[PDB]
RNA sequence: UCGACA
DNA sequence: ATGTCG
């Protein structure tokens, strides 16, 4: 029940606030579709919604109707909310990731899109396509 | 008091 | 260890 036709995201990190980094690879064969340069600071869930929206964006500028697997509950609820709930302080070191929050929820509230956001199983199917 | 997802 | 939600 893994629904192969999907584009899988996740995020990698060095500390938890610390580098940042996510990427999305094809459900199926593995294949890096995007992966976004490290980012100095931020949170493990930030990553993680900051990597959905990418899909979204990646997949409405394709035309496609492929679904997005994430792992995170967080991240999901937070796309579906148009929120990024962070308890992250903001000082000059955090401004990149915040920068970047902020702005995945601006698309959110200016674009609308069907793909479906569904939950990776990892205690089902092992570790999502897109791990680090 | 946890439980869960990372 | 921390970041987050039910
Ligand atoms: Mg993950
Ligand atoms: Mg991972």
């Amino acid at each position: 029940e893994i629904i192969w036709e999907s584009l899988s995201v996740d995020v990698g990190s060095q500390g938890n606030p610390g580098i940042v980094e996510y990427k999305g690879v094809d459900t199926k064969t593995g294949e890096v579709l995007f992966e976004r340069e490290p980012i100095p600071i931020g949170t493990n869930n930030m990553g993680e919604f900051l990597a959905i929206v990418h899909g979204l964006r990646y997949l409405k500028e394709r035309n496609s109707r492929k679904p997005i697997y994430s792992n995170s509950q967080t991240a999901i609820k937070w796309v579906k909310d148009k929120k990024a709930k962070s308890t992250l302080v903001r000082n000059e070191e955090t401004a990149l990731i915040w920068k970047l929050v902020d702005e995945a929820e601006e698309w959110l509230n200016t674009h609308t899109y069907e793909t479906p956001i569904l939950k990776w199983q990892t205690d089902k199917w092992g570790e999502i396509k897109a791990d680090y």
